[PDB]
RNA sequence: GGGUACGACCAUACUUGGCCGGUGCACCACAUCCCGUCCGAUUUGUGAAGUUAAGCGGCCACAGGCCUCGUUAGUACGGCGAUCAGUGGCGCUGGAACCCGGGGUGCUGCAAUC
């Protein structure tokens, strides 16, 4: 399916003040499912490191952004995630797929599983493309090779739904249902 | 600008130890009387020889304290929420203190006065 989260990049600031007349502009990758989501995460992260909070903040762009093409590609994601078992592990997956979106989400998937980690325990540290050599992690270098070939076997191969059937005869395709 | 009296706030004005120095302030002289003590030390009355030593006030403390703001720290804790997890995160939120550091170390009022 479609990457489960979209790439806003959130860009806001702590109000401008006469405390601050001209407050620094933050930008804040956010991998999230929606902008509302996104907006949310950025202002986590600027009362839990610039200490300005939401209501003395603003947004200033909720912007998605752009996918880098659509070439099949290798992705070093490096993801922060907490637990009561684990309370911070850095830790740089690397995961290999078409888009820093479909990477960082496929990394919450990955990482949702082999950590019972919820989407708001887990925080991308940065998502970098890498080229093939870099890839210190043996998984994704099986598939470098430009001659890679692999059989898809023991496939289950469900019919096109308009034509799935409950009884068929047996040495045939006859529905009986 | 300072001094006096009476002050308001009552340490930024406090403690310590320095140094600094025209009205007055003070110390200072004596106690006859008013008046009071074991004692004129205190207090009281009467003075004006002496001196600023002190008090006083002002300036200095890698002074302490106090005040102020930052750091601490979006930390601690906290309110609300979840068919959350197994105390904790999370979501929405409020949010310190100790500490350390920068600064600071009284200010205003009436009255007569140099």
């Amino acid at each position: 399916v479609k990457p489960h989260l979209r790439h806003y990049c959130v860009v806001g600031r702590e109000t401008p003040s006469e405390k601050n007349p001209a407050p620094t502009v933050y930008k804040f990758e956010v991998f999230a499912p929606n902008f509302v989501v996104a907006k949310s995460r950025f202002w986590r992260m600027m009362r839990e490191k610039n200490k300005v909070k939401s209501t003395h903040g603003d947004v200033l762009s909720c912007k998605v952004v752009k996918d880098r093409k659509l070439a099949a590609r290798n992705y070093s994601v490096d993801i922060a995630y907490y637990s009561q078992r684990c309370g911070y592990t850095h830790m740089v997956k690397e995961f290999r797929d078409v888009s820093k979106a479909g990477a960082v989400s496929q990394a919450y998937h990955d990482l949702a599983s082999r950590h019972r980690a919820r989407y708001h325990n887990i925080e991308v540290l940065g998502v970098k493309s890498i080229p093939n050599h870099q890839v210190k992690r043996l998984s994704i270098s099986e598939y470098h090779a430009s001659n890679l070939s692999f059989p898809l076997l023991h496939r289950r191969v469900k019919a096109p739904r308009k034509d799935r059937v409950v009884f068929v005869k047996k040495n045939t395709k006859r529905a009986v249902v």
